[PDB]
């Protein structure tokens, strides 16, 4: 028997410092979690105890906090190198600052292999990018070798900015030839490490002959065996067992997001590289684990440049600003209401008027806590709106807007980002009904009236809606908006609109007030 | 036969200049109405045609616009003298600036008798006020004499500030001896002119032996025979006929409010002063009647001092601000929502927190139009909030608040001012139910929660509510607030709170959004 311990992270999203339990800014240090200093301590503790260890990342280190807005990936390469990661797979967010934003900060400075078997470069780019990322790496682990094959969401061209030179292939189609090449080289222990979501990860495990383990990301999937340690509810056991088509039991793992947990899987292999068994669980990186002093002092050094975004108080909140995924992708969330109210307010002070707002819940990427004397800084807002998008004005038919709201709940319950937050709209859904027929009530704030009031949406009428450019361009499957819109005007930067509105209000208290409801029946 | 024409006004409330159809500021002069210059033209036209004319006012000339805030009744005495009123009865609003605010500006400068038979002065005041107002006046009208007996709401001590020296008697009890004294003096034509509301006016007509006609006010009652000329819906025919207990047909008249109409009643008397018949209708003072040039030039002279309140733009509205009685005393009105939002905002920027607001609809005393490039001035706000009240903080039990909301609709449909406008509250009424059991749903914005949301009000819990001092002191029959409150802190001046909030928002667009609803059942 040969035992291997796989340590893994995914969707860290620039949470370099320890955070609050909700992954927003750490205020009460005594109860904070995650961060790279705490992760280091745990990884070192495991490396001391276990002789065969691999520390892996399944992508999306890029984007999420002022660390990335300022260091643009230099903090990733630096701290991933300090933690001595063995390999990383490319995620969609590694392409947000173009291919240039991946090459210079990360690929040239990473001391570990960076992987993706389904990204093929064509034309001019092919020449420069060659060899800076690999389809796989064969890693010596003691007296054995372990092959790692990478993969990246085939949806990255739509989700990010990888450019016209990179081609994204079907993951299973691209992986099988690389795994087969590893098998011809007598590499009998193979890990598929990649960034496509738990559903694709299970398909890779079922279909790619020769894969012993799948380590994934993108879906922020929390898996656990037994009673869980924090607020995340498990989507399945850890590991999740897939029975492959050729009859093998394949463990599939993921470790939520934000560096809150360290994924930990122990695999028992035979002499031919068959998985005899495996077990483990994600480790909660809570205050019980001390932050490594050396890494923490280095974090404090890099933190000095960021304190310019933490000094200006933009305003104050006397309520918890719920920007959590568990709220904003499932029901009315007060952060969504705040952002839509700021969106509506911004245009109603612009010239040449609109009362309605729609906002993809997945575009709200962090809550803000009210306990730090309720202070709101640019840094706090940077984590809520980290993408540098704009809030555009569009003219839509009622029919188009009804289709959008049907799309908002067409596959409800999967923590997908299309669920819409709103302003100037009162929507009622009946989830007992079939996809495409779940909107039971859709009232909107009249525009062609002297006193605004809510009246049923009319399919043949035309409404002006303020929304993110992501939705106006057909993102999150809102193809009907892009295809059926009658007008599209570019708007102001998302973060600046909310920042301006908070400074104007000074004290904010957004509530959940019935803009989105769910019927009984 | 001896014919008398009674011309009458009531509840003019400082609308010296012509106004918009809703009695707010005149912007589109071509379609404006009322004002003392237009009234003059009509009165003069009638005086030229009819030999026996009496022009009467049934009180409440005081309070309503920047004219009264600045001239404090000097404009009333001046312009009522210019129009040559024959008599006036004291209304409750004539006592808002104390007895001193009635004596000096009006009683000493009025060239016509000022009447009230049920106000008896006691102690020191008795001596000075003696003879400046009278219980009645016997007026020569051609070769005949007409007796006018005055009366004032017995509720004036609670509604206004008449002081501890004036006693207000039951109107019927005080009137009969004065009418009997007029009858002993062979005065066979008697008009009761007063300010107590249409219901008391009908009782006076039924019960006071010897009264031939009743000319009233206070209830802003619109009466009409036939198809009406504007938006006011008649509460009955003009005149309203009461059959007295001694079997006489007694006409009862009123002429809405704000100088929009001139009441016009022609009475045919026999030689013994019996009413043979009567007929007429309120005359709509619309653009068809020219404004007298002389009075208009004198109005323009007095207007120069007021233009300091019309120059500063506090902000802009892109919606009609519905502060009409027909909306705010009957259902959710967007002016009410604006004021409650300003009330909540003001305390949430004060120190040492509250999410709920209640506002008596009768305290909103004018709308604001959005068509003048949407501009909002101090003058526009002065007509909405003309009383100089404050928005106080109170701590109430849920039981107390439930009783208040029951009181809000206990006598619904009478255009009474107790109907509550709200903030941070969602109330549902069922008017099919009995008084005291009409609140079917009362949800409130939680305070003891990190994310505010609406939850059912709990009878044994305690809530912090911002409301006018008028309600905290038990006004509008809200005795339960004054008696059952747990804490009462004095607040900022009503107009300044709304003014500050509009300047902060710059562009406002308050909607009717479902804070108050009425069920089917
Ligand atoms: N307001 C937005 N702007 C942008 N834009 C692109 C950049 N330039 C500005 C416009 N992208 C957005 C917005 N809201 C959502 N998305 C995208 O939708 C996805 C959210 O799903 P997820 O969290 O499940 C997948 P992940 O993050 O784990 O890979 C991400 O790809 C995110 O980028
Ligand atoms: N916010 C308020 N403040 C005050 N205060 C008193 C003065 N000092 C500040 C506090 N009074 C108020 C408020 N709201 C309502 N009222 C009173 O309620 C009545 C409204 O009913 P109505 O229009 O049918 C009777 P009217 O006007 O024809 O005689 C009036 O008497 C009015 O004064
Ligand atoms: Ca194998
Ligand atoms: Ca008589
Ligand atoms: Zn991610
Ligand atoms: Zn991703
Ligand atoms: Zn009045
Ligand atoms: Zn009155």
């Amino acid at each position: 028997m040969w035992e291997l311990t796989i340590l893994h992270t995914n969707d860290v999203h620039s949470r370099l410092e320890q955070t609050s339990e909700d992954s927003s800014k750490c205020v009460d240090a005594s109860r904070c979690m995650g961060g790279v200093a705490r992760l280091f301590t745990k990884v070192q503790q495991i490396r001391r105890a276990e002789p065969n260890v691999l520390l892996l990342d399944a992508g999306d280190q890029y984007q999420g906090t002022i660390w990335f807005t300022v260091y643009k990936g230099a903090e990733v390469a630096h701290f991933m190198n300090a933690l001595r990661y063995d390999a990383m797979a490319l995620g969609n967010h590694e392409f947000d600052n173009g291919v240039e934003g991946l090459i210079e900060p990360l690929l040239k400075e990473a001391k570990f292999p960076i992987l993706s078997a389904n990204i093929k470069a064509k034309g001019p780019l092919a020449s420069q990018i060659s060899g800076l990322y690999l389809p796989y790496k064969v890693l010596p682990v003691g007296d054995e070798v372990v092959g790692i094959v990478g993969y990246t969401s085939k949806e990255t061209p739509f989700l990010s900015n990888p450019g016209t030179n990179l081609v994204f292939e079907d993951e299973i189609t691209a992986l099988q030839p690389e795994v087969d090449k590893l098998k011809t080289l007598n590499v009998n222990k193979i890990i598929a490490l990649g960034h496509s979501g738990f559903e694709m990860d299970k398909l890779i495990a079922q279909k790619v002959r020769g894969v012993d383990v799948v380590v994934g990301g993108h879906s922020n999937t929390f898996l656990y065996t037994g009673n869980p340690p924090s607020k995340e509810v498990p989507a399945g056991k850890y590991p999740f067992i897939v029975t492959s088509d050729d009859g093998r039991k394949v463990p599939v793992v993921q470790a939520y997001a934000f560096g809150k947990y360290l994924g930990y899987l122990k695999i028992e292999f035979d002499e031919r590289g068959n998985v005899i068994s495996s077990h483990g669980n994600p480790i909660l990186l809570d205050s019980s684990i001390p932050e490594d002093p050396s890494i923490k002092a280095d974090i404090n050094k890099w933190r000095i440049k960021l304190d310019d975004y933490s000094t200006q108080e933009l305003g104050k909140t006397i309520v918890y600003l719920d920007g959590s995924s568990q709220s904003c992708r499932f029901r009315e969330c007060n952060m969504g209401n705040l952002i839509c109210d700021a969106m509506i307010n911004n245009n109603l002070r612009h010239a040449d008027h609109v009362s309605m707002c729609i906002l993809n819940g997945g575009g709200i990427r962090s809550p803000i806590d009210e306990r730090n004397d309720g202070t709101i800084t640019w840094e706090n807002l940077a984590a809520v709106l980290p993408f540098g998008g704009t809030f555009d004005l569009v003219q839509l038919k009622g029919s188009t807007l009804k289709k959008a709201f049907e799309h908002s709940v067409h596959r409800y319950g999967q923590s997908t980002g299309e669920f819409l937050q709103v302003g100037g709209i009162h929507v009622v859904y009946d989830l007992s009904r079939k996809p495409g027929d779940r909107v039971v009530k859709l009232d909107v704030l009249c525009t062609k009236c002297r006193v605004p009031s809510y009246d049923p949406l009319k399919m043949d009428e035309v409404y002006k809606v303020i929304l993110p450019n992501f939705l106006a361009n057909g993102g999150d499957g809102f193809q009907m908006i892009k295809d059926e819109l009658l007008r599209h005007d570019s708007g102001d930067q998302d973060i600046n609109v909310v920042s301006t509105y908070i400074s104007k209000m000074k004290v904010i208290y957004p509530a959940v007030e019935g803009r989105i409801k769910f019927s009984l029946e």
